[PDB]
């Protein structure tokens, strides 16, 4: 059965006046592997993937500011806030060159950091990642009216902040296999208090859909422009039917993006880590062995 525990010792670092929590396992020398989660998850989403990589490589998995075991400042939790705190996190750990393993909103953070710091990125493994969604027709039909309602300050905040729907409903609807009560309690833990749910609502309001917000659309277009030409080694995981990346898109990207290998994980929606963690971790471990790190 897929593991439900989170055995990792807590590590904390002060970042811009705030304490950020991170997993830090594996050997201390060599190039580290930095794991970035998205909405509404935490380093918990990497718990069954990291044990495949940690025998041979350092694994660092931070909880984004306002999420997981990290501190909860009184912020808007805009994408720009996450960019500021992640930039500062990476410098606080003194990381030099890295391999990135990134997912969904963590993929926007990772690709935006890689585009700005390409000399420091030796490879990117990614899955269910953020690209511009040009019209609402390109958002999955089964989740279209709900994400449209999320992108409002009235209904959207009622659902996500008052009623915790991103945790109770959107999260399980992002996994094909059923989540256990223990797993759901791990995802619920950072957000038991409704006043702490601001990141859960601002994230879907930042998604680059139908041209808004224009500033995020532009930023995401920029790192996609880079990714289509950069020689950086790329490993793309995808599932069927997917959410942000449908199978036909994954197959086109595997051909268009330079130096990109694609791996079919089988059934999957958004949190591919919850549907086939052993294939994702074992393929990352094999792919790392082919990099000059
Ligand atoms: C308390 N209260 C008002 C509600 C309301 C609605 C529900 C809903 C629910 C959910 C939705 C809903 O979230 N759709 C969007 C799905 O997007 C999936 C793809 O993105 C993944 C993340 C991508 C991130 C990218 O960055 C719609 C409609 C409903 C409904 O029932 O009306 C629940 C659904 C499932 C459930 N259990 C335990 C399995 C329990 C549910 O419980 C509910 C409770
Ligand atoms: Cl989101």
């Amino acid at each position: 059965g897929i593991g439900t525990g989170f055995p990792f010792d807590p590590h904390y670092v002060e970042v811009l006046g705030e304490r950020m929590h991170y997993v830090d396992v594996g050997p201390r020398d060599g190039t580290p592997v930095l794991f970035l989660h998205g909405n509404p998850t935490s380093s918990y989403v990497w718990r069954n993937i990291i044990p495949h990589v940690a025998p041979t490589h350092r694994c660092i998995a931070p909880d984004l500011i306002g999420m997981g075991k990290s501190d909860k400042p009184d912020l808007g939790y805009f994408f720009d806030d996450h960019v500021r705190f992640m930039d500062a996190f990476i410098e606080a750990l003194g990381l030099e060159e890295v391999v990135l393993v990134i997912h969904a909103w963590g993929s926007a953070l990772g690709f935006h950091w890689a585009k700005r710091n390409p000399e420091r990125v030796k490879g990117i493994a990614f899955m269910e990642f953020i690209r511009p969604i040009p019209t609402w027709d390109e958002w999955p039909e089964f989740a279209r009216e709900t994400f449209q309602a999320f992108r409002t300050t009235d209904v959207g905040r009622k659902l996500i902040i008052d009623q915790n729907v991103f945790i109770e409903g959107t999260l399980p609807m992002g996994v094909v296999r059923p989540l256990t009560e223990v797993e759901m309690d791990h995802y619920r833990e950072p957000f038991l208090n409704p006043v702490d749910r601001e990141p859960l609502w601002r994230f879907p309001n930042e998604l680059p859909i139908a041209g808004e917000p224009a500033n995020i659309v532009a930023l995401v277009e920029e790192y996609m422009d880079w990714l289509h030409q950069s020689p950086v080694p790329k490993l793309l995981f995808w599932g069927t039917p997917g959410v942000l990346i449908p199978p036909a898109e994954a197959a086109r990207l595997a051909k268009s993006l330079p130096n990109c290998k694609a791996v079919d994980i089988g059934p999957g929606l958004n949190l591919l880590q919850e549907d086939n963690p052993d294939l994702i971790g074992s393929e990352i471990a094999r792919w790392l062995s082919t990099l000059e790190i």
